[PDB]
């Protein structure tokens, strides 16, 4: 947040998924991410916890035109796997002439397929990612002597 | 119908998508050290056709556990069942056979994770937090975005 407004990563949805992604990116790159969260209470709690998060609706074209389309964004993470959130936000992003990368995480197989078909650069399954992270974090915390 | 886990050092209870990602992630780092237990016979067969050591069985059933040989190098159990109470029941079964190694669990909500810790697991992680972490990790590795680090 050295230069406010200059986030290079947008994380759309700051539930547990978005937050996990936010924390990982911070660890690697420092403070280059902005998370977007529709629930105001949730956004305020993230800000209290020291994360760069604002409230707003990633399906609203005006929020895109007024706020999110800054010209600095290199990567957008779609972390709204329920209620067609990912696909709806993707639609808005594509209307804007966005030249960066897009990645999505989805709950089911056919959902990943539709996201890739609609032009996301990379798509992942929530649970397969969770299993991979789980195994790493366990080996980190417990250091089993294999 | 005794079950000899052989050289397995990790028992993975539940081989749905979570257990499978864990199995594969461990295989990548440590080689063939895991044994998956899966209630769905057709899923267990599909895992075996893919080269994974997976046997069918219900890890909530005391009769399943009675089949398992006390001789074993198992140092880590991953609780990756699809139903939260299943992980809790599996943990109880492991405790009443006096298992000494470590146990890790994954769940949906902080109360579930705290409850697993209270019940005796060594580490407890949230399914969706872990998903977001691995999501970001894999996106960076696949896509190699060019950021200015701050
Ligand atoms: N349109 C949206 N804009 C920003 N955040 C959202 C939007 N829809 C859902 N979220 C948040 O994304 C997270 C996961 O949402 P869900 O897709 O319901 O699991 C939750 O914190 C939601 O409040």
């Amino acid at each position: 947040l050295i230069n406010p407004g200059h986030a290079q990563v947008l994380i759309l949805g700051m539930g547990r998924i978005g937050t996990g992604a936010y924390d990982e990116l911070r660890a690697r790159y420092g403070k280059i991410s902005l998370g977007i969260e529709i629930r105001e209470e949730a956004a305020q709690q993230h800000r209290s916890e020291g994360r760069n998060v604002i409230s707003g609706d990633a399906t609203d074209p005006d929020f895109w035109e007024r706020i999110l389309d800054t010209g600095h964004v290199k990567l957008v993470l779609l972390a709204m796997p329920h209620h067609q959130g990912n696909q709806t936000a993707l639609e808005q992003l594509q209307r804007r002439n966005y030249k960066g990368q897009i990645a999505a995480i989805a709950e089911y197989p056919d959902q990943l397929e539709g996201l890739l078909e609609s032009g996301v650069d990379a798509a992942f399954n929530i649970y397969s990612e969770a299993g991979s992270g789980f195994a790493r974090h366990v080996c980190k915390q417990l250091e089993p002597q294999f």
